[PDB]
């Protein structure tokens, strides 16, 4: 059984009777008349609505936290996927596997009508990236978010401010690894480890990157994947954040994103040399710094450089200390937020330095990310 | 009368005749047919494309103001809303209430095909937020906009910078109270009110927030909604534009926002305790300085924090002055623009001081709050 | 042939059998049934899926360079464009037309599946802008890009980090004479020039805007079109860029957007007049100064304006220097970038001057600007 059909140039100069259906033969859509509208009402052909993807509330992200190990997709839910319409009309839980503390995860929405979370980031076990739509995730932590000012406990949980959907997320290159801080921008979970190249900026128990232990060298701006920085320059960690889309906090994302942290406390001892994990000859254990929004080691053991520059300045002579690319002149010094494990009663959530040049590299100073908020 | 029809799994190896249609059994949807091409072409479901919202002119605002008090939709406009299409082939008139100066306005466009502004943010009057959807808003202002660099006047009417939808809008978590200064960003049209909470941060005819009337505390950051904090330091003014998902203006969005007030010119007297009203022995009227794009109180008015640091420097030792979260070292000066009332001819849109430290609150110093324009 | 049909409140309490299908007579579209779900399953509308763009990798650009004058659309690009759906389904060259060095270029989708780049910004050769459809551009440079650090070679050809879509782009106005750093943020190609209300701010062969010759004054900010500023102050520099949506660079974005540039070495002579052009007197060829992201002039060519304060600050007094907008107290030196023509072995792409105010102008001293990268 064959429609009646035309060309669009002939479908143009033609009233159909009203519910009649007639069939776009360029377009192979069907156009519904009403009897007097020339050219009809042509319908959509669903390759114009692949990768679609509608929520209820838009201003909030698709995903509820359900408790320490679990969390479901929101109602109102809508997505396609593989040629399908996939909808959830009611709060559905998320099929978990095996979490892991300090790990990352991704969850799908599949062809079959299921949703479920997985360590893969390419496709789920038991689905491939066709049947399979990633559609957000989050991540599975060491420990609380703080309740208050005191940071969190050890207790290895979802982070509710960790989940991001395609929608809802930081703008970075890469979601992994990151919180939503008061909802209006995101921070690295983790202080920036060496192997970020490999491990992104935000993972949980990898070495620190600071002056002792210099970032790997971007390969974006002349790095071989293997070589690291001569030192823990300012411009060396501006560098790492801007390869992965991010940026060095300023003064006013610093006291929001540690906010919740045990202020005017530090780590004590000599290092803090692994995110995530006690420092060397602390007297206080790393989740003491834990922030509202589960910023780990948030403030008190390393200082993060800033995205800004005020205070003391280097001499008002032309100065070739940029790792040779070129010189400076009257340099204001770099931001320095948060305080590091030998700063005493003087770290904490707006702990502020203004006195260390950019060109500088020394053991407690290291860097943490941040990009903004993205809704779409 | 039934339709031949098949699974997608019996669809995927089907040529059906030129214009034959079937029915997809699990999609529950048609598929139209060529006579060669296997699978068909399946057409798209209405629940893949709901909150479509597409305007012809993407890079500019979906209305036009017409008049101090009217406004139309643009032509081109097709909205989606409770399963129908509405569109606007031509320019259309949106149904206005009873306006009221100070107050912000939300734009519905309803499946019955009507359109209309209303003072509830939900749903308007005679509508449930079901069959109305809400697609943008506008301020309705005390007075005009400057027309050049003298301020504006006293008439209410829709200033049209403030006209904002739902793909052409501030960033903000809130949009109400803003403008959009020469295409690139928005700002808040009054200073931080104290009741920024229940107000927001931009409402006409209430208590500016200063030195001498600190805002109510974050809910966010350990406030409880009624208790204030204990002074005006930069970082309390910053911590609340970090709630509401702004920030405080840099130097070169300072003086866009504020061009059009009239320059090296200040309020006057010993006060201005609430926005978009005359100052305490004022000697010039508030209208004075309205900024180009219906910015209220723009300069000579309060000094507004601002997002950056730098200028004179506090101690260069570690000093615990941040409200018990940690010590700041040889910290610069935040940034203050706009000028106060008591500043005499050194007010203006470029008025900069740069010598208070963030921890310092004065009775002229407050907060205007800007984020992103964001066009989708 | 006419279908079975009502309204859409007779359609709510209506259960047709299994693969029936019928007509809403409001809505203009079929529903398909299943034999119990009352209502049905609406189709959608062609109308609502208007401007739809799809890409199969939504975090790089819709297009390759597969040469120094060709390029290709990706497969997977899915396009909506007067009605029709346009889709490409393997990689395929985009028809070029004659191409010359320093210009910019629009790629169109067009109704009947071409698609070709045109220098003609509505709507290429032979077609209209109903019938083609703006989806992205690039830049046609007068060299290479550095493929090391030791600038670039005089072969004009595309730049390959010049490519935009419209869901992957620029945040500015504008995204013409733009190019993307690292993935991270777009940089204006070319130096500000006199003319940037005609030109756009980034232009191949245009006089160059510094103290010496200043900006047309911003239309936005009560310019009429051919007054030009009284000086090169930063102030109007800073207003250029807010005019075109864009900012002057922060230290950060600044050692991106120039990384690749010849290092510590300056252009020579007394001048640099004109963009993508060798300098008065110089020693070293414009060519020597291209970034790894094809800016030009990047470092040694004339200083840049910062988007940053500090450094050595003016008189702790109030002081009118602000064109007539107010004083300023204690103010901060504003960055200067890049390094100039007579600064020898000071230039770089990290070189930085923090002494100049913001009131000052000099020869030079010019601006390039930056914004966002925006991924939809
Ligand atoms: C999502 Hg399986
Ligand atoms: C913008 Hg990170
Ligand atoms: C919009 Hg009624
Ligand atoms: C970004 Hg406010
Ligand atoms: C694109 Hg013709
Ligand atoms: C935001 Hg330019
Ligand atoms: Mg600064």
């Amino acid at each position: 059984v064959q429609f009646r059909g035309g060309t669009t140039a002939q479908h143009a100069t033609f009233t159909g009777a009203a519910r009649e259906i007639t069939v776009d033969t360029d377009k192979n859509t069907v156009v519904v008349h009403d009897g007097a509208t020339a050219g009809g009402f042509p319908l959509a052909r669903h390759d114009l609505v692949k990768t679609a993807f509608i929520k209820a509330d838009k201003s909030a992200v698709a995903f509820t936290r359900t408790g320490n190990a679990t969390a479901s997709i929101k109602a109102g839910t809508i997505v396609e996927v593989n040629g399908k319409l996939v909808q959830f009309t009611a709060d559905t839980a998320i099929t978990m596997p095996a979490l892991t503390a300090g790990t990352d995860y991704a969850i799908y929405v599949c062809d079959d009508g299921t949703v479920r979370a997985d360590s893969n980031f390419s496709a789920p076990t038991g689905y491939t990236s066709t049947t399979a739509r990633k559609v957000g995730g989050f991540h599975y932590a060491p420990g609380s978010n703080a309740a208050a000012q005191a940071g969190g406990n050890t207790t290895a949980q979802i982070n509710e401010y960790s989940l991001w959907d395609i929608k809802f997320r930081p703008a970075a290159l890469d979601p992994r690894g990151m919180t939503l801080v008061a909802g209006a921008f995101w921070a690295d979970i983790y202080l920036l480890g060496v192997n970020h190249l490999t491990d992104g900026t935000s993972k949980y128990n990898v070495t620190i990157a600071d002056g002792s232990a210099s970032p790997k060298k971007s390969t974006k701006f002349g790095g071989d994947g293997s070589a690291a920085y001569s030192d823990g320059a300012w411009y060396n960690f501006a560098e790492v954040m801007t390869h992965h889309g991010k940026r060095l906090p300023n003064y006013n994302e610093f006291q929001a994103l540690a906010f919740g942290t045990t202020e005017a406390t530090s780590s004590g001892g000599t290092d803090v040399p692994t995110t995530g994990v006690n420092g060397t000859g602390a007297t206080s254990a790393w989740n003491i710094f834990t922030s509202k929004w589960g910023v780990v080691q948030a403030s008190g053991c390393l200082w993060t450089w800033g995205n800004e520059f005020g205070g003391v300045n280097g001499a008002s002579e032309y100065t070739a200390n940029t790792g040779g690319r070129g010189s400076v002149y009257a340099q204001p010094a770099a931001a320095l937020f948060g305080g590091n494990w030998s700063n005493t009663s003087h770290s904490g959530s707006r702990a502020a330095l203004w006195y260390v040049g950019p060109s500088n590299s020394f053991a407690g100073i290291g860097a943490r990310g941040v990009c903004d908020h993205l809704i779409l």
